[PDB]
């Protein structure tokens, strides 16, 4: 069922009004319908035409900031009480009762339809049923310090004009605000030669002088607004005193451009100041699907393999003993790689010992103080001898401090000349200081360990990697440690003492941590008891009664094929067994009293006994209730799986012919369970139950079908 009619996450639209309902309450005798108005009328009608459950959601949470802005813009508005009305209806079509906790943490993220609120309310709902680990909250968390997604967005949502070649990040819609800010940019010593008014008046020079040195090219003026195409961090990385100094390389010009910007914008974000909406929205989304993954990526993180071999209290001690020449020959045929701290003196040490290097296979260097997504082109053009690398070596200034030799220099024209492949690891986005919160940290930590685990770690692979010191050993993480790229790479991490000494970097235990936190407010727990929602749907049998024929398969496929007949002996075993024959039972509700009786005949049988399983279900009763309804059985342990052993299964539908004990592995055994009883909503728990204990054993309350509101 591809949107069941009993989930409790159906989003079903029975009280939300439909337009022309809204046209009747909103209507003001005078008034014609607006152009806010217009499109918060159109909004309803695509919700009321959705047939993709995400996508309605996420619709319904962009017409709330339609409201939002119109109910801001226009506070004296008389179609205000219709529209407050709508907006509690889309609340409560999206956020059951007792997710009020959840609703309360989502809805107070600025800017509802920027795709926050969507990917969270998705999160939720997955991680409810149980179909997605331990999350939500910890993106809640990252979202609500992200300078990008908790930003009211006071960006540009206008048109683009065609005659611009770029794809567009950020507008200065009216150019005349350069004009309003403290600094006379055009009093500057540099600028007497321009003889000129403003700062908006230097602006078209400021471009086209720094567009034919190579740099701002995707900058352009059309009719008094400013179109940018690079980004933020890429503009930081490569526009400061150390490459723009007066009379340098690439002269004053980017300089100005990028300060005074920043004047413009104020103390408001970057983004939140100057982004196109749909450059803005597209952050947003992509932001928290990456740190999905960068949270995915340390669960379950298994230390022991990385510990067994540099973990041990004396490593330091072991990799100190050993010559330098022994050490470059350790890990580069041993490890297949090392990774040394960011500083000058690490790579001068690697320089300096480069030939040793490279006689014991060196294949790649990689660096994470470069960014991939912005320079790995122009790093290619480097090494092929090409000149088209100007925000390369603009960004290299920027690492070197303004030197002309330069550590990070020295290290890409040594990767040239010795034919050595040269890799950026870095990923530009949220690249940008102050790095003052952990979520940031972890978001940017991620993205550099993702690919270098893509890049790095190939069997026909030595490499070295030069990265910060946060980045390459355990850092604070959500839930659990962020291991550091060294871990995952299976490397050691190093440094270079001030006095040359070459030594192993420790990843000591106060980094192995959680990220500290306080519960949200009033925050309950999402994910479900314990145990495994089925589906949240109505079971059928799909292709009529299961038979022996058909349950072959299930069993035969559950066991290697070396064990496969041991297996079909123990089922022939039990099903012709003259005292579990005795036990077998029709009647309604049997297991109780058979289950505990199969548990005790196996152990006998000297079968190793297994835990057991239960499933309990809704279903339809006279007069639109639900009741529960529940079976379980006791099971055998076999190649560390168990079997369910079912004497009382014939109380439900079935085959003419079937067998009286059913046998399938437990997970096949609820299916077959769930499909003949076409269980709504039904839910497993791997024990056996008696009693009280299974008479009273329910799905998730949540899970109990129930009417929408209503209106
Ligand atoms: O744009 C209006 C306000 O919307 C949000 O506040 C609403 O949602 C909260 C969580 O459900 C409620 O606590 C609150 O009562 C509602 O008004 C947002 O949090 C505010 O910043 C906006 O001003
Ligand atoms: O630039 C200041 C204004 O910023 C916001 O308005 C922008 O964002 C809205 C939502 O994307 C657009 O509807 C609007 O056209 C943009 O200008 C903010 O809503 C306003 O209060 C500010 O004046």
């Amino acid at each position: 069922l591809g949107g069941s009619p009993y989930s409790p996450f159906r989003i079903g639209l029975e009280g939300v009004w439909t337009p022309e309902v809204l046209k009747a309450r909103a209507s003001v005798i005078g008034k014609p319908i607006g152009e806010s108005y217009k499109r918060i009328l159109a909004k309803l009608q695509r919700i009321h035409n959705s047939n993709i459950l995400d996508e309605r959601q996420g619709l319904m949470h962009e017409l709330m900031e339609l409201i939002d802005l119109y109910e801001e813009s226009q506070p004296s508005s008389e179609r205000l009480n219709a529209f407050r009305e709508l907006r509690t209806q889309l609340e409560k079509a999206l956020y059951l009762p007792e997710m009020e906790a959840l609703k309360k943490q989502i809805l107070q993220i600025p800017n509802k339809g920027s795709g926050a609120a969507r990917f969270l309310l998705r999160t939720a709902m997955n991680e409810m049923a149980g179909k997605t680990s331990e999350s939500t909250a910890d993106l809640i968390r990252f979202a609500l310090q992200d300078t990008v997604i908790s930003a009211p967005f006071r960006g540009y949502a206008g048109a683009i004009p065609e005659a611009i070649d770029f794809p567009v990040k950020y507008v200065i819609e009216d150019i005349s605000v350069f004009d309003k800010i403290q600094t006379n940019y055009w009093e500057l010593p540099a600028y007497e030669s321009w003889n000129e008014g403003s700062n908006s008046a230097l602006l078209p020079g400021l471009l086209r002088e720094s567009q034919s040195k190579g740099m701002l090219s995707k900058c352009r003026i059309i009719e008094n607004s400013l179109y940018i195409g690079h980004s933020y961090e890429e503009m930081f990385y490569s526009i400061s005193p150390y490459s723009n100094q007066v009379g340098g390389p690439y002269e004053l010009y980017p300089f100005t451009f990028f300060s005074m910007l920043q004047e413009v914008q104020g103390d408001l974000g970057f983004e939140q100041a100057f982004a196109t909406r749909n450059f803005f929205n597209t952050l947003v989304s992509d932001r928290l699907s990456l740190m999905e993954n960068t949270m995915l990526l340390t669960e379950s993180f298994d230390y022991t393999p990385w510990d067994a071999i540099y973990g041990d209290i004396n490593y330091d001690e072991q990799f100190a003993a050993m010559s330098i020449n022994e050490r470059i020959e350790k890990c580069m045929n041993t490890y297949r790689g090392v990774a040394f701290q960011n500083s000058s003196k690490s790579i001068d040490f690697f320089l300096n010992n480069l030939t040793t290097f490279i006689d014991n296979g060196l294949t790649e260097i990689a660096i994470s103080d470069l960014p991939y997504d912005i320079v790995q082109q122009e790093i290619s053009q480097f090494l092929q001898g090409s000149n088209e690398w100007k925000t390369l070596d603009a960004m290299l200034f920027n690492l070197d401090k303004g030197d002309i030799n330069g550590a990070f220099r020295k290290l890409l024209q040594s990767a040239k000349d010795n034919n050595i492949k040269f890799r950026a690891i870095g990923h530009s986005d949220n690249s940008v200081p102050p790095f003052n919160n952990p979520y940031k940290s972890l978001y940017y930590k991620g993205n550099i360990i993702a690919e270098a685990i893509e890049k790095l770690d190939r069997e026909g692979q030595k490499f070295v990697v030069f990265a910060d010191s946060s980045l390459l050993n355990s850092t604070p993480g959500t839930g659990r440690p962020m291991p550091g790229l060294v871990q995952y790479l299976k490397i050691p991490a190093t440094v270079v003492d001030s006095d040359g000494a070459w030594q192993f970097l420790p990843d000591v235990a106060s980094s192995r941590v959680p990220i500290e936190v306080t519960e949200l407010e009033n925050w309950q727990v999402l994910t479900p008891p314990q145990g495994k929602i089925l589906g949240l749907k109505q079971f059928k049998l799909t292709a009529g009664f299961p038979t022996e024929q058909s349950r072959l398969p299930l069993l035969e496929n559950s066991v290697s094929e070396d064990l496969r007949e041991e297996l079909m002996q123990k089922i022939d075993a039990i099903k012709n067994d003259v005292k579990m024959n005795s036990l077998v039972c029709m009647e309604a509700g049997s297991s109780d009293s058979v289950s505990p009786k199969v548990a005790a005949r196996l152990k006998d049988m000297g079968l190793e006994a297994g835990m057991g399983a239960s499933i309990t279900w809704w279903r339809r009763e006279g007069g639109m209730e639900f009741s529960h309804q529940m079976h379980t059985t006791a099971s055998f342990k076999f190649a560390g799986k168990e079997f369910a052993v079912d004497a009382s299964h014939l109380q439900f539908v079935h085959d003419q012919l079937d067998t009286t004990i059913l046998i399938l592995p437990v997970d096949d055994w609820a299916l077959e369970i769930a499909q003949r009883n076409r269980a709504i909503n039904p839910f497993v728990e791997y024990v056996s139950k008696t009693g009280n204990m299974l008479a009273l054993f329910m799905p998730p309350l949540f899970t109990k079908p129930r009417l929408t509101r209503a209106l």
